[PDB]
Parts: C-alpha cells; structure tokens; sequence
C-alpha cells in the first residue's frame, strides 16, 4: 500500500475517531476510484488484460480495507458503539467490516479471478444456430416472437450456454465468500447481505408482505395462462399446471409486459405500447436519456453532469467488441464522474429502464458530499426504487400524451383496466421472482442447498412462487440460476422485491405532496417542485440515518407496507378476480409436476 494511503496515528477516543474518519475518506476516494475505473474498463471492453487490471485494482482495494479496518479495531474496538455521533458510529462500523479483505492474499486472488471469470462467461455467452447474443438478439426474440419453437430454442440455448459453465466457479465463489464474511462475525454471506436492512425480523416481514401480494399474482397468472392456452393449445399449456417458462416475454419470465399484446383486455381502446411511435418518431438512446433527465430537472433535481454524457456507454458498441450489456449505474467516488452503462434499445420498457438507472445517478449526485461510507441508499431497496417511482408517472397515458407518445386517451373504465393490466404484467408478475432469487442464494450460502441440489432447489422455488416450469427437461448438469445476471455478477436481489413494494409507498407520498387528488394510478408528479423537495430529502440522507426513520419522514410510516401497491392496482385486482371466476379458472398450479412436451421436429427450425 502506498505510504500516502496508509493509516497513521490517532487518539483512542471519539475526537480521534472523527479525525480518523476524515483521514480515511481522503484516501478511500482515490482507492475506490481506481477500482471503479478499472471495473468500467473491463465491463465496457471485456478482455483478459482488462480483467487482470481490474483484479490488481481489487487487490489494492483489499489492502486498503485491511489496513484501515485493522486500525479501526486497534484504536476503537471497545468504544465505537458508545460514540456520541451516530454518523461516526456508522462510518466506523463500515470501516471495520473487511469482507474479502479478511482472506489471505492467495485466496483474495482466487476470489477476484472467480468474479472476473463468472462475469466473462455470462456476458459473452452465445447461442448458435453465426450466433445470437443475449442483448439484443435473444432479448428481442423472447419479447416479440409468438412462435413456440423459436422461443424454445432461445430459452434452452441461453440457459445451456450461460448456466452450465458457471456451476463449478459458483461453488468455489460461495465457499470463499463465506470464509471471508465469517471473519466479520456473520455465519454466512447471506446473513451479511441481510444485515443491511437492520431488522431482526426481516425474513418474517418479507414473508408477510408476500402473503398479502400472492392473490394478485395468482389471478394475473391464471388470466395470462388462459390467453396462452387459446394461443398455443392444450398440448403446450395446462390450465391447472405451471406455465412453460419461455412464453412470458422475458428470458426469466420475471416480467410480462412484452406479451401485453397477446392479453390486452380491451383491444379497441388506445394502444398503450408506445414502442412503435418511438421508432416512427426517430427516438434514439440519447433522446431517451434526455427525456428522463428533463423529468428529474422538472422536479428541481439535478441534471446529468457533462462527465455523465461524455463518459457513459448508452448504446451497445458497434465495433462489436465484448461488453457487459446488463444496465447499470456507476459512482466513481470522486464526486465528479457518474455514468450509465446500458445497451439501450428503442422500446417502452427500455425507457423505463433508463429512468431506473438515472434514479441511481440522481442518488449519487445528491449524496456525493457525505462521507464516503455513507454514500449508499438508506437501504439498497431505496436505491432501486428511485427511478421506478418517476417511471410510474411517465407511463401514465396522460404523461405519454404530454411527451407526444400517445394520442389522448379517454378516461373510461376499459382504458383504465388496459393500463392497470399492462402495469401488473410489469410489477405484479415480478413480485414472486424478486422474492425467490435470494431465497435460493441464502440457502446456497447457508449450505441448505449444496451443489448437488442447485437446480433442484432453483426449480422448486421457481415453481413454488412463479408457477412456471422449464419447457425442456433439466437435470443437475444444468445451472439455471447462473443464467440470470445477478447470480454470476454477485449482485443481491431482495432489494428489487423491497423496491417493488416501496416505490408505491413513495409514489403515494409524492402524489399527496404534489397536491394530486385523483386515483393513485393516474397521478403524474411531473413539474411538482414540492414532490421534488420531498424526494431530495431522502436522496441527500444517503445511509447517514436508519432507513425506518427516513421512510417515516417521507411517507409517515416506519415500515414496508403493501397497501399503497394494493390501492394502485385495486381496479384490475377486482377485474381479474371476476374474470377468472367467470371462466372457472383454477387459481394456482396444483398439477405441480406438469411439463410441456417437445414440439414436432424440434430442433429442426431451419
Ligand atoms: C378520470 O375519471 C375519474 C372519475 O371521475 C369521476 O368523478 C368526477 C371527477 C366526475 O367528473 C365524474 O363524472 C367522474 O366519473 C377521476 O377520478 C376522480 O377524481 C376526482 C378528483 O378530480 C376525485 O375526487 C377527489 O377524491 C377525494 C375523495 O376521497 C378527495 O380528496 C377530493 O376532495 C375529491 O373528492 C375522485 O375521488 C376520483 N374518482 C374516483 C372514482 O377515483 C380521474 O381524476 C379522471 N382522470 C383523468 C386523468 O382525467
Ligand atoms: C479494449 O481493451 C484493450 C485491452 O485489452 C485495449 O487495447 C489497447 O489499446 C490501446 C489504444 O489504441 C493500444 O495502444 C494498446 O497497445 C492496447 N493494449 C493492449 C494490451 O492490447 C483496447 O484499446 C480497448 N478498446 C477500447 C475501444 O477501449
Ligand atoms: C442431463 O441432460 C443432458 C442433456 O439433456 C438431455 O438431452 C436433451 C437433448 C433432452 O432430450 C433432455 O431430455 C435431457 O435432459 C444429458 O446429456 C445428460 O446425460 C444428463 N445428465 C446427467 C448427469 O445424467
Ligand atoms: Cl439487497
Ligand atoms: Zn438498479
């Protein structure tokens, strides 16, 4: 470690601890920056040399963490918890958490290489027939093909190509990750991930949320399954069984908005998918980002700085080099550089993703002057919620009309059902997936799911929660969990479930603050400076204060709560119950063992 980055002398008391934290931040920004920069260089240009550089950067970060972590303990271990300044206690708490820096050098090196190799494998996997990439090729097929055999080819090809080679690395990763956090005093990595919510009852609280949300999912599921049955036939759809996992518009069946055009309740009302209009009007990625930015500035939040536009990667590179296409937002910890990396496509769901990512950037812009350790969301679900809240306003037919993407719509009950149904495909269908992913990972980390049951337990959960089944046979050679970005890229997932509940609490609160008095799902907070001020107060707090308190100030309640989401969807929740009863649907999938057969002459789809 460079001398200028090493910790020096400080007194073993609170006053000294303040000075230690100031000294820490000065050097941490340099170390974090070099690490984020090397990660950027790799993820926008995947090569063995860039992985090597990233790995060296990670090693330096680990050296730094260890030196400052050990010094924190040397001076403050018995006293930091009784410090007067709550922000100081939080800073010291973070600094003393070493993570992978607890690993000896040889194991740090294995750990860092595993992360590189898992990232490479996922982001460069291809499906050959001249081969298709996940983004854009397989993504467009899953979104827009209504050919059972083509969808199957893409679903099978992707899961085989990405998942199988990841399995041995993922096992090695898991063991090292656990070894590292065990030395911070956590029984496994999952306990550490969960500790960020600062709640002894986290898992029970989640379960009780999902219990309230499940009926909305069951009804949406049954209604969609009926439509698929009419399209694909009794051979491939079982009206009392799980839906085949390739038919829902998304590689992971995690959100279903891309099959809206197959299930639209009232086809004679306005077309709520504005993708065609975007293309007809000549929208490009840059326009999509500018229109999102303008919504932020309408709220008197910050524009994107010049460094964002100059540094970001907003379209897939045409030199055809290898990149991580999965959308992400980047804080370089120098208070200057902030960037999005997205292989942007010109679609409505991508306009929402643009807002999701820019929500992350706005958080970074608002908390950039807090101590480095506090530059995080109040909890990670908050970070994921910000942009989605704005996107809820944007997606309203009234808002789409204002920005030229939809001829004005009537405000009749059919149009309302169409809209709420399209929104349910995006938000309600996700809920089970958002909840199950980290249930699988927590079980893997805890040892309840060994390698011998990775796929068995993954499909147990996928069926249990989503009511889906693999459309070709799978066995334990397959590692279907590895075919989802967040698994090989070690990004926790429960955040997204928390976010999907939390964003409706936020939405309600900001709509009320904007003085809006109509139905919650027709609220648009555009140009509400009062709403903007209320959101800003959250963003500026970072992780300086307990999230329960930040939430309380914002929404008047100190807990996650499903009622705002239930209120938003009420009309379509009722409509779907009634529709399914009229059709005599079974809610659920009691034929839990059912899987579809292979099509005739599959895979001869020349
Ligand atoms: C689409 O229409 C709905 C329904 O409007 C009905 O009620 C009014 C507006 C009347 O013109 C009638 O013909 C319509 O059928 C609009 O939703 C309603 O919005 C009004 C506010 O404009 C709400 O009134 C307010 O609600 C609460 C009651 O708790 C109070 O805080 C307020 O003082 C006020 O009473 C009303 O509740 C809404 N009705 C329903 C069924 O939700 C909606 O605004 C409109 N949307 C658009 C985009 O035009
Ligand atoms: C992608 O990364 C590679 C490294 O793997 C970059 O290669 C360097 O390119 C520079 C600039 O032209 C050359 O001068 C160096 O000699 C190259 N280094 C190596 C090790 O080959 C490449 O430039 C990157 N591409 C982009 C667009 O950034
Ligand atoms: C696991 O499955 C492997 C390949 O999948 C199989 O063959 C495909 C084409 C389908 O027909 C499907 O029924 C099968 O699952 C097999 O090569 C392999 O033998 C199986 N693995 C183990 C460990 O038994
Ligand atoms: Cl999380
Ligand atoms: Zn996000």
């Amino acid at each position: 470690l460079d001398p200028g980055l090493q910790p020096g002398q400080f007194s073993a008391d609170e006053a000294g601890a303040q000075l230690f934290a100031q000294s820490y931040q000065s050097s941490a920004e340099q170390v974090l920056f070099q690490s984020v920069a090397a990660s950027w260089a790799h993820d926008t240009n995947i090569t063995a040399e860039n992985a090597r550089r990233q790995e060296e950067a990670a090693l330096l970060s680990q050296e730094f963490a260890e030196a400052w972590g050990q010094k924190a303990k040397e001076l403050y271990e018995p006293i930091w918890q009784q410090f007067t300044d709550p922000q100081l206690r939080r800073i010291i708490g973070a600094v003393r958490t070493l993570g992978s820096a607890n690993l000896p050098l040889a194991k740090r090196q294995q750990y860092n290489a595993l992360l590189s190799q898992m990232s490479r494998i996922y982001s460069t996997a291809k499906v050959c027939l001249t081969c298709w990439s996940l983004d854009p090729d397989l993504t467009n097929i899953l979104a827009s093909s209504r050919s059972y055999a083509m969808l199957l080819f893409a679903w099978e090809g992707w899961h085989n190509a990405a998942g199988i080679p990841l399995k041995p690395l993922y096992e090695d990763f898991t063991a090292l990750s656990n070894e590292a956090y065990k030395q911070d005093g956590f029984t496994d990595t999952g306990a550490y991930w969960r500790s960020w919510y600062n709640s002894p009852t986290f898992e029970d609280d989640l379960e009780h949320l999902y219990q309230q949300l499940e009926p909305l999912y069951l009804n949406l599921h049954a209604f969609v399954r009926r439509a698929l049955h009419r399209r694909y036939g009794d051979r491939y759809i079982n009206l009392r069984g799980p839906i085949p996992a390739h038919l829902l518009g998304d590689m992971w069946a995690q959100s279903w908005e891309n099959i809206y055009d197959m299930v639209v309740p009232f086809p004679d009302k306005p077309n709520l998918d504005v993708t065609s209009t975007m293309l007809q009007q000549g929208w490009q990625a840059t326009h999509m980002f500018r229109v999102a930015e303008e919504f932020f500035t309408s709220l008197e939040l910050s524009p994107m700085p010049p460094e964002f536009w100059e540094g970001s990667m907003l379209e897939k590179p045409a030199d055809g080099r290898e990149v991580v296409c999965h959308a992400s937002a980047w804080d370089f910890y120098n208070r200057k550089d902030f960037r999005i990396k997205q292989c942007t496509r010109v679609t409505m769901d991508q306009l929402s993703t643009v807002h999701h990512e820019m929500g992350h950037i706005q958080y970074y812009l608002q908390y950039k002057d807090l101590p480095v350790s506090l530059r995080r969301g109040a909890n990670p679900g908050f970070h994921e919620a910000i942009g989605d809240v704005l996107a809820l306003s944007v997606s309203t037919p009234e808002h789409l009309h204002k920005i030229g993407l939809l001829d004005r719509v009537t405000n009749d009950t059919e149009s309302d059902i169409n809209y709420l149904l399209k929104m349910a495909l995006e938000k309600i269908a996700f809920l089970p997936f958002g909840y199950l992913v980290d249930q699988w990972r927590w079980g893997v980390f805890s040892g309840r799911t060994p390698p011998s049951r990775y796929n068995f337990d993954w499909w147990y959960l996928r069926t249990k929660y989503q009511g889906i089944c693999p459309p070709v046979t799978r066995n334990e050679t397959h590692f279907d969990a590895g075919a989802k970005f967040h698994v090989p890229n070690v990004t926790p997932y429960i955040r997204y479930f928390v976010s999907f509940v939390l964003q409706f609490q936020f939405h309600e609160a900001l709509c009320k603050e904007a003085g809006y008095e109509g139905p919650l799902h027709q609220c648009d907070i555009y140009r509400s400076t009062k709403a903007g001020a209320k959101l800003r107060k959250v963003l500026r707090a970072g992780s300086s204060r307990p999230w329960q308190e930040v939430l309380k100030d914002m929404v008047g309640l100190d807990a996650l709560d499903a009622q705002p989401l239930l209120k938003y969807f009420q009309l379509v929740t009722q409509w779907l119950q009634e529709q399914n009863q009229q059709n005599g649907e079974v809610l659920g999938w009691p034929e839990y063992q059912w899987h579809p057969p292979l099509p005739d002459n599959y895979p001869e789809g020349i």
